[PDB]
């Protein structure tokens, strides 16, 4: 209930909302029912249009009117955006030449340059280019502010996790809201686009970015719109709150548009019918840079200009049916399209096998569009799994289809073109960003980024400092022109032990068998300056990891590759080594196939024993520095320590073979060396983060031998590959991965075939930032190299995509 009889006369638009029953004015009135009688009347005003002709010029003011071309109308704040332009002879922006904006040129009273920040929805990157022709007040904003080719967004491509990422730099999985369609069991409550239930705050985490910037005594605009107000409304309505008298007047502003969504759906991204709401969009950019203009506001603004997401051509045919799949499609509950959620119709229901569900839908048809993983095995760069309004069964599904439950689903529960929501590293899927403004660059492309960093900036932006986020803090620093964040290396928790030799052979009993006792002065030397670190600049070329939690661990060294073994998980946190281009694989010589050696350095307390991997019939082992990758026979022994086993399933084993005794080399030759850093990850609460010793759920059979989770490596080389990895003096390069440590290959469908054809695509999915590597491993890499730390930020952010041109 509310009693609206209240009036609006004054309230229009204000900003501060009132408490029901007396009614509202602001711009979401409409959406809770409870405008005010008049608001209608006083606030939509619609007379004359929205430009002022040559006739209207210098008229009798008329207060009714949408915009006023009378005398007084600058200086009450309302003037249609082209007021300037016609009456008093003056051209719009988009016909300027971009002068460059050394210091912001603010009118008094402006403390501080505001933002505002443009939202369309829809937006695919390529748009920018495939538009241009059409959108001259776009393409002025991107060639002569600072633009990125494109910006990746998250996982679940879709409207709502999008916007409230980008307001709070978090990953759904954080902020909660995970989709646009939600089921909470807590709640017992549903989360739909139609409806009411979406206002409850509960659904709403994290720290917005209005929030924040109120918290800290900064005015902010409201970011949300009724959907019946329209966009030469909404124009209009901020270059009035710019307007206001100065300690009325909000700092951060928010535009949001429908299209090209709207239309994208109806005729797919690029039906000849897309042109003109492209069109509509630059109008509105056209009016918003016309009226900042007017204002005196042009030259002092920061204008941020970005998408949700993109959208990829999708039909009513491409669609696949679970009824083909399975026999009790309605024991189940999907959450259908571009992506698959399923979850029981009932907890009532304990006859309800997920392992089965999944089984009997994979690889089960040979061109099958859809994969389905259980939530904690999904590729870790999409960060979807640690909500409980995330379902434990997940459907990715393949760029231009759909999944659905059963064939009534879906021509009566074809119309579309166009859908959206799929895996984020897919090239339809990425969107746009132009920063236009004095505290931009000039005329400056940036590399892609993901949208998860945009908070940080628009703190920064805002002189705010950011709620606790999962962007990285200084990696978009070469965007703006002046920082109020110098970012900081994390000290170093742990110091590293360096063990000399401690122990002799028969102290141990880990049942290890080898084949190694045959054996000067002149190497009887050398070796010993391996195991202190005469190589240690040869396989550690961007210094030690810093281990950043408190641990005991000991630093290893050797002719080819250097560890940080830790004593508590009972392997290496971390394994570094280079391979130059004219580095050599060589095999597995006879004698020493089931070699496993004692390490002198170690306890036998802190050793693994091979016995519990004989005991074991489920768990094999592997070796971090491949010893296919030896420098000489005699160094070949090393790579046999009991300190460079790690535990891995027979499945497994074929992938990570595939990777040291193939891909590493490919690589080495491809960019001219590279450093590869590799280790286990223990992440069994799937939140992204390190494991600790009380949270291990596995080991190794009638052991204290935990059991990884996933395995991940870094591989640098330099950026510039006419120069060797290990002499590269510039711009690095990496490419990383976070495999998962699965007793199978169900994932893969090529499986029962050479790794030559499944491997390489099985890394390519699971690919990830280094980043994302530090959360899981709680270490920090990149110390010591000649690069700034702000540019080592960006590297640690990158993810590689190995997706085609844009
Ligand atoms: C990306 O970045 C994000 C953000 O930085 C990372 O997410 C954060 O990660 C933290 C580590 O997991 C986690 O810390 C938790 O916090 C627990 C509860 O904290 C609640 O209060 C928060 C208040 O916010 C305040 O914000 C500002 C300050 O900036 C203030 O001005 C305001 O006034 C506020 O007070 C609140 O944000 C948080 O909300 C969560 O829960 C809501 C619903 O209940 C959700 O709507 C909301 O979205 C949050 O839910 C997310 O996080 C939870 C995990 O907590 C997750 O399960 C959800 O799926 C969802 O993702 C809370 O309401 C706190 O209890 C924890 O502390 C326990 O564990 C530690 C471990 O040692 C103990 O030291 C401690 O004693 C305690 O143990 C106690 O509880 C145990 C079990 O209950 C028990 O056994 C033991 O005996 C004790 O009783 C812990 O510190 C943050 O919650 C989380 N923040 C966010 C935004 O999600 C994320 O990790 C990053 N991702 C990656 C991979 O990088
Ligand atoms: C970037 S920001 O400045 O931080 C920011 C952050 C947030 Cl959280 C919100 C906004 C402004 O948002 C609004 O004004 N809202 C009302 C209109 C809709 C979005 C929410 C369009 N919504 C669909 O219902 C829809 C659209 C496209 C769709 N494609 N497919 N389904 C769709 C459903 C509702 C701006
Ligand atoms: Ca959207
Ligand atoms: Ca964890
Ligand atoms: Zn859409």
């Amino acid at each position: 209930w509310t009693a609206t009889s209240g009036s609006c006369k004054g309230r229009c638009f204000e900003l501060q909302e009132v408490g029901p029953p007396d009614c509202r004015c602001d711009n979401l009135c409409k959406s809770y029912s409870s405008c005010c009688h008049d608001f209608d009347e006083l606030c939509l005003k619609t007379a004359r249009g929205w430009e002022c002709t040559k006739d209207r010029c210098g008229e009798v003011r008329n207060e009714e009117n949408a915009c006023h071309c009378s005398e007084d109308c600058l200086s009450r704040g309302d003037c249609c955006t082209n007021y300037q332009v016609v009456c008093k002879g003056e051209s719009h922006w988009v016909d300027d030449d971009c002068e460059e904006i050394k210091v912001p040129e603010c009118p008094a009273g402006f403390v501080r340059p505001p933002l505002i920040i443009f939202s369309v929805d829809g937006f695919r990157a390529s748009y920018m280019k495939k538009g241009s022709k059409v959108m001259p007040n776009i393409e002025k904003l991107r060639s002569c502010g600072t633009h990125a080719p494109y910006m990746r967004p998250v996982y679940p491509t879709k409207t709502f996790p999008n916007l409230y990422t980008l307001a709070t730099g978090l990953y759904p999985e954080s902020h909660g809201i995970v989709g646009n369609s939600m089921y909470d069991p807590v709640f017992d409550a549903s989360f739909h686009l139609r409806g009411r239930e979406k206002f409850n705050h509960r659904w709403w985490g994290g720290q917005p970015l209005w929030i924040t910037a109120t918290k800290q005594g900064v005015r902010a605009g409201t970011f949300f719109w009724s959907v019946s107000i329209p966009h030469e409304r909404r124009i209009l309505t901020i270059l009035q709150w710019l307007s206001l008298p100065d300690n009325e007047r909000p700092s951060v502003y928010a535009f949001y548009s429908e299209q090209p969504d709207f239309s994208g759906h109806k005729y797919g991204p690029f039906g000849p019918e897309m042109t003109n709401p492209l069109r509509e969009i630059d109008k509105t950019v056209g009016q918003l840079m016309d009226g900042l203009k007017q204002l005196r506001l042009h030259r002092c603004v920061n204008v941020i200009f970005v998408g949700d997401h993109g959208m990829e051509d999708v039909t009513c045919d491409r669609t696949e049916f679970l009824s083909n799949y399975l026999t009790n499609v309605d024991d189940i509950t999907l959450v259908p399209g571009t992506l698959g959620r399923i979850r029981a119709k009932s907890i009532n229901n304990s006859k309800y096998d997920p392992k089965t569900i999944i089984a009997a839908l994979t690889c089960k048809k040979p061109d099958q569009h859809f994969k389905p993983y259980m939530k904690q095995h999904l590729p870790k760069r999409l960060h979807y799994a640690n909500n409980r309004r995330i379902e434990d069964i997940h459907l990715l599904v393949d760029r231009r289809w759909h999944v659905a439950r059963k064939p009534l689903d879906v021509y009566k529960k074809c119309f579309f073109q166009g859908d959206h929501g799929f895996d984020n590293k897919v090239n339809s899927m990425q969107t746009v960003f132009v920063g236009y403004g004095p505290t931009f660059k000039y005329r400056t492309k940036v590399p892609p980024f993901e949208n998860i960093e945009l908070y940080n900036v628009m703190c920064d932006l805002l002189g705010l400092k950011p709620a606790p986020n999962n962007g990285t803090h200084g990696s978009l620093n070469h965007l703006l022109r002046t920082n109020t964040f110098r970012p900081t290396m994390p000290d170093e928790v742990s110091r590293p032990n360096y063990p000399g030799i401690m122990y002799l052979q028969s102290e141990f009993d880990l049942g290890c068998t080898c084949d190694d006792k045959v054996e000067n002065k002149l190497e009887e030397l050398n070796k010993r300056l391996h195991t202190k670190g005469s190589t240690k600049e040869r396989h550690l070329l961007y210094g030690r990891p810093a281990v950043l939690y408190r641990t005991s661990y000991d630093i290893l060294y050797h002719t080819d590759f250097e560890s940080g073994y830790s004593e508590i998980f009972l392997m290496p946190l971390w394994t570094s080594y280079t391979i130059s281009k004219q580095a050599e694989v060589s095999s597995i010589p006879e004698h020493l196939t089931n070699c496993v050696r004692p390490d002198v350095r170690v306890s036998p307390g802190f050793s693994q024993n091979c016995l519990a991997y004989k005991n074991d019939k489920q768990m094999s082992y592997g070796f971090l520095f491949p010893p296919y990758l030896s420098s000489s026979p005699e160094a070949k022994y090393d790579a046999f320590l009991v300190t460079n086993m790690v535990p891995m399933y027979p499945a497994f084993k074929r992938v990570w073979a595939y990777f040291q005794r193939v891909l590493v080399k490919k690589y080495a030759s491809e960019r001219n060396g590279v450093n590869v850093i590799s280790g286990p990850i223990f992440d069994y609460n799937y939140d992204g983060l390190r494991d600790t010793e009380d949270e291990i759920k596995q080991y190794v059979e009638g052991s204290s031998i935990p059991v990884p989770t996933h395995y991940y490596s870094i591989i640098t080389s330099c950026l510039d590959f006419t120069q060797p990895a290990d002499k590269c003096d510039g711009p690095l390069s990496v490419s990383s991965f976070i495999l998962p440590h699965r007793p199978d290959n169900d994932e893969s469908c090529n499986s029962s075939e050479d790794e030559s054809k499944w491997v390489e695509e099985l890394m390519k999915m699971h690919t990830a930032r280094v980043r994302d590597i530090e959360h899981l491993t709680g270490l920090d890499f990149y110390r010591k190299t000649s690069r700034s730390y702000s540019e080592i930020l960006t590297l640690k952010t990158y993810l590689h995509t190995y997706e085609s041109e844009i």
